[PDB]
């Protein structure tokens, strides 16, 4: 059996790989639910425990921790490992008996579980972005100290990438290693967008628009931010120069990305849009394995579309690639100073383009830091700058 | 070095052969072209000679041979070997420094030479349908007797096939073997065809339509018909079922006009992976020569945004019964698709003369079919070659005969 954790179990990445944990379970014995792992959601957890019978459980508020141990008594033929805050969620990495470990956890305890998996040898299911975004550069540097440690991507557009390769080429490399593009023959990376709601909006109408028109995650995508920040996350995952990364608007998303080679083939990856299939694939990797999913009926489809992103009206994606080809914690940068500029959009108290504008003089404000060389220090030194990033988006707000 | 040989060098599929390895060499030496081998085009081959200067060259048609001999001698300080006939062509295939063979040639010679180079142990860049199509049966035996053998798929649609497979996966297999689509994970093929001319045609104009208005179509004389009746994608879907083990349950044919999706694996999980280019035969030939590996070429990238729009539909089978033939034909075996190929031939020529109706050529084919009866395949590849030729020549003409009826 393959033997997997999820963190963050309850959320909607945790919730689709449990979904295809069960499909698949129930054609053959594949998956063993080793452990779960989520913040608050107490009751969630008791029920997903009672059908997946995990060996560990962990919940990251010492709060809900003793009200989750006589919860679980409820349940007969069950006698887990319960855990609590970091001191469980290292407990869960370390344990001979996990193979995999979905991170599906939102903000810095993403990045934060991220390093304790691949400090211990663990394949990482990764679908946290401030972990590539905030960290590539030191998770390249644990990824080369921890030999048998990889990262698989699981979000839907590098999934789809990760799926178009060659896996006789991957095999000699791993995710985020100099010269994966190399090995891999990869020339460039079209990175395929939904585009968000206001792609047919003009320049005078993008001046007024309102978030109502358009929580946070949908106005990512209505700016195409969450574009932006996947270029990064592809820079790194890959190997891949920003120069050799295009982004496509595919409003069908059925063509989930594509990958064209040194010899100018493409291949690509197509599906209905469902985040199980790239879930599975980083669960199953290098094999595939039989599931009851509807298969895609391309005749019904009938009709996909690919256009250019205008980087007039969608200037995120113009600061992503400014930030990415900047390096440092250019990145972390242009994710913080989002956070606030979303708001600020979705409270009705600031337009459209002052987003972007925001997120601008930020950025240009910011100056390149030495990086920490240990996991401690970097969790520090990164949600400092974030934490300045945040405080200098809110003061260019109030000036 | 890749050391290639290249069977029907003065064709399609060999001048594109050449194209590439010309443009890729340029880039890093990479190609040795070493054999070249054609029919009669004796001034070709020697302007080819003249440029690649293979180790060998070889014509068919041994009465050509002093023309060619007396032209290469204006080539100094050069001194190939010079062969004629299957004898040529057998001596170019045992030579051991020959280890890539692009097999180009039309009609049974293509098979006969594919043959040859299999039961030498040489990697073969298939392009000749005849091969798989009248003995697909007898290259799997030969594939699992000479075990470093390979056939390659350079045709567009099955070299999109193979390139979207894990090569991970096809190395602990290969072509045409047993069990090729479960170690591959393939649950069903997508065969992507342009559709033909009469894609867009009503059941009513399909009774009236004639050869002209295949002929008068833009973006396509034989072939052209083979791409209106469909019965070209009806062949590729039985080579399609020995290539990869994909059962005939397993394989759709689909309409994409626009050319540019070359076609799509769906593997066990669902999971849809297909190969993008424009429509050019360079990639397929390439990919095959360089397998398990890709290298660069100067070729102009794919524009998706320019391209703007990709299409499918199912084609109906009664619009198009060839297809429904070629199944049928398939899926019962022994040289039914020769019959039907065959068959086919005569009915082609018919309609393209304005003799038949377009719901003819599938009348008069189907009935071939019915009339042939089972053959005791033989066990060698010279009685093999006789029954074929013979079987092929009884097609044609009782495709006459439902003519004349
Ligand atoms: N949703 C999607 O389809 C995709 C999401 N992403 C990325 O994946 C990440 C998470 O996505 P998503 O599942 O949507 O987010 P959700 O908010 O839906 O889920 C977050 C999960 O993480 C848990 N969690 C939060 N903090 C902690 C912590 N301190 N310790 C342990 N668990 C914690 C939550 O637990 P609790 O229930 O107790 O709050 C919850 O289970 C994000 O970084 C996002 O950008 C990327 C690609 C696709
Ligand atoms: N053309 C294409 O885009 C594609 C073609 N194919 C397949 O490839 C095969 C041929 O392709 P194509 O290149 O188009 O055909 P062509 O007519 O363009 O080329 C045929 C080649 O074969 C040579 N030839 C014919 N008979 C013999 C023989 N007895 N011995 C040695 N050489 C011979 C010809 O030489 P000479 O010049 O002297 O006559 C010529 O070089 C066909 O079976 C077809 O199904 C498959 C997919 C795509
Ligand atoms: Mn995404
Ligand atoms: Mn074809």
């Amino acid at each position: 059996p393959i033997n997997v954790a999820i963190f963050g179990s309850t959320g909607s990445i945790g919730t689709n790989a449990l979904n295809i944990i069960r499909e698949c379970n129930k054609i053959e014995n594949v998956f063993n639910v080793k452990a779960l792992y989520v913040n608050k959601s107490v009751n969630e957890l008791y029920e997903q425990a009672r059908e997946f019978l995990p060996e560990y459980l962990c919940i990251h508020d010492k709060s809900v921790y003793e009200e989750l141990k006589e919860l679980v008594k409820n349940i007969k033929d069950y006698k887990p490992i319960i855990l609590c805050g970091d001191e469980g969620m290292k407990e869960i990495c370390s344990s001979n008996s996990i193979d995999k470990i979905v991170i599906g956890i939102d903000s810095f305890q993403g990045l934060y579980s991220t390093m304790y998996a691949i400090m211990n040898n663990k394949i990482v299911a990764l679908a946290n972005k401030e972990s590539i975004v905030s960290a590539g550069f030191f998770l390249k540097k644990l990824l080369n100290i921890h030999k048998n440690a990889k990262i698989i991507p699981v979000d839907s557009e590098h999934s789809a990438i990760f799926q178009c390769l060659d896996n006789n080429k991957v095999l000699k490399t791993k995710c985020l290693q100099d010269n994966f593009s190399k090995i891999n023959n990869i020339n460039k990376i079209f990175l395929c967008s939904s585009g968000g709601p206001f792609q047919n909006l003009t320049m005078d109408e993008l001046k007024n628009v309102t978030s109502e028109n358009a929580k946070k995650i949908t106005i990512d995508s209505a700016t195409m931010m969450n574009k932006g920040l996947e270029v990064i996350e592809t820079h790194f995952l890959f190997d891949v120069d920003y120069n050799d990364i295009e982004v496509i608007v595919h409003k069908e998303c059925i063509i989930h990305s594509c990958v064209e080679f040194i010899d100018k083939s493409v291949i690509s990856q197509m599906y209905y849009p469902d985040m199980q299939i790239p879930i599975l694939y980083s669960l199953t990797w290098p094999d595939r394995i039989k599931t009851n999913l509807k298969p895609l009926d391309l005749a019904q489809v009938s009709t996909l579309t690919f256009h250019k992103p205008s980087l007039e009206h969608f200037p995120c994606i113009k600061l992503a690639y400014q930030a990415g080809i900047k390096g440092n914690f250019y990145p972390t940068v242009l994710n913080a100073s989002n956070e606030i500029a979303n708001n600020l959009f979705l409270n009705n108290k600031i337009k459209y383009f002052d987003i972007s504008s925001i997120i601008s003089q930020v950025l240009e404000s910011f100056n390149s830091q030495k990086v920490s060389e240990n996991s401690e220090d970097l969790m520090k030194q990164i949600l400092q700058i974030h934490s300045w990033a945040k405080d200098k988006a809110t003061d260019i707000y109030n000036k």
